[PDB]
């Protein structure tokens, strides 16, 4: 039978695979929190990752696949807290393997470079310490971590706005990554085919072919918006790194969004009407 999936963490991302891993026939069930409010026919069940005493009911949905995307939200108080408490939680549950939703900015290594999973990731903030942390965990479990680079999508449009700003533009011009969310979802639900035959490896990057700088975008943006700004240089380009996805293209998985090109060009035309 298609796998049982329990998706903890039931923001966009979790949302958009859901409805995937459901169109495809798998039983999916998502937890939320109280105040999140969810679109009609999602299956969810409210708990508190960080309180144990509302997690004894997970175990009696019985998933064979985990996608967690809490500490993904939560990096957007510690938390491998909250995948530690889930784990614990799915005692009993026949678990066959773990997806975590990490970060890329656990990368906190600023380089004129492209880096991939081969690379140590060392972390600069408490976010990436924190992240790197939760995911030292799976070591132990059958597991996939996904590093996603910045979410973009319907209603993560903020580059979008930005751009209609150009006074209101960084003064560095560093290097962007991005994923839009239903990419990132059909990668996870892409795995999940995969499984069963073609197994996973415990690591991926999950971003795009074209990270930029941020003012190529902003201008290119700006350009397809009718926004004026002065003609000329952009400042020189330092800052954050470039994210390799060959591990992603690998697998097999093919981009609904290539590139910024291709994905900023599909929420122009639908946030138009």
């Amino acid at each position: 039978s298609l796998s049982k999936i329990l998706i903890a963490g039931c923001g966009d991302l979790g949302l958009e695979l859901a409805r995937r891993l459901t169109a495809q026939g798998h039983e999916v069930t998502g937890l939320r929190r109280s105040a999140q409010p969810m679109p009609a026919g999602v299956q969810t069940l409210i708990a508190d990752v960080t309180r144990p005493d509302t997690l004894a009911s997970i175990v009696h949905l019985r998933p064979e696949i985990l996608v967690y995307c809490v500490a993904a939200s939560e990096y957007s108080l510690s938390y491998v807290e909250g995948l530690r408490n889930t784990l614990s939680a799915l005692e009993g549950a026949p678990l066959q393997h773990v997806f975590f939703v990490s970060s890329t900015g656990v990368y906190g290594q600023e380089v004129e470079e492209w880096l991939d999973e081969d690379t140590p990731p060392i972390a600069k903030d408490f976010s990436g310490k924190r992240m790197l942390e939760a995911e030292a965990l799976l070591a132990a479990y059958s597991s996939t971590i996904l590093r996603f680079s910045g979410i973009y999508g319907p209603g993560r449009l903020r580059m979008i706005r930005q751009a209609q700003t150009p006074e209101q533009w960084p003064a560095r011009n560093a290097w962007t990554n991005r994923i839009h969310r239903d990419d990132g979802a059909a990668f996870i639900a892409y795995l999940i085919q995969q499984r069963s035959h073609a197994v996973p490896e415990r690591l991926y990057i999950v971003t795009d072919n074209q990270p930029l700088p941020v003012h190529d975008l902003l201008r290119w943006l700006a350009d397809r918006q009718g926004i004026a700004y002065p003609a000329g240089a952009t400042p020189p380009v330092q800052g954050n790194k470039k994210l390799s996805n060959a591990r992603l293209l690998a697998s097999g998985y093919q981009l609904i969004y290539p590139d910024y090109v291709s994905g900023y060009g599909a929420l122009l035309a639908a946030m138009r009407e």
